[PDB]
């Protein structure tokens, strides 16, 4: 699995912390660069962190719309089926998003 | 549309990457800079891309609370009232949040 | 609470923008430090921000889950129940994620 949790992005910044910390007590190009490139990795990793959630939060988008089909079988007749065929259509337009 | 994609958040990065590449080979004021320049215009995209993925999050809460009421409708009755109602609530709170 | 706002996020980067204006219009090892200094609070702001939605994202997904149940009872007996069961799995999946 590629999924990145919350707490690696946190870890991965408590590292940024320190290496900002080692800059401002004692600056030098070398301690800007290390900052930078530290940052420039972790913003990556925000991003795949992003990646992955937004990828199961379409999985859900679809999943919503299984209920919706579910529930209108059942709820057939009934007067529901006029919104809640709206609401599908809506999650589809999200679920080709991300 | 101001949705932006998650791909997009990647491609801007791997420019990053190539300028840090060019600091970590020769270091420089210039490089320093500009390295920093991409960063900062990078951060906003990334909460810009937030920004809309969680609009549309918002959304899918609304639409979490539209099933619940026409379950609710063609489920009358039934004992599910006293705790679906409660999910309902629930989403409104996250819906308030974002 | 410690939910933080999608524009919270934004008026950090606004404060983010001046210095690296600042620092663009006149180069040096001060300003560059301090740049340095508000990405990397910055990050963990943007970092929080997600961990919040994340976990709100966690509980929409639990909440999905008490919908499929409650269909199920009263869709009892119905062909829909093969399938919306596979989703609760797949939802419970997610709910162990982020």
């Amino acid at each position: 699995g590629s999924h990145m949790g919350t707490e690696d992005l946190k870890y991965s910044l408590e590292r940024l912390r320190e290496i900002l910390e080692r800059l401002e007590e004692n600056p030098s190009e070398k301690q800007i660069v290390e900052a930078i490139r530290a940052i420039v990795e972790n913003n990556a990793q925000i991003v795949e962190a992003i990646r992955a959630i937004v990828e199961n939060n379409a999985q859900i988008v679809e999943n919503n719309r299984a209920i919706i089909e579910a529930l209108e079988a059942i709820g057939g007749g009934t007067k529901i089926l006029e919104e809640m065929k709206k609401q599908l259509k809506d999650l589809k337009r999200s679920l080709e998003r991300g």
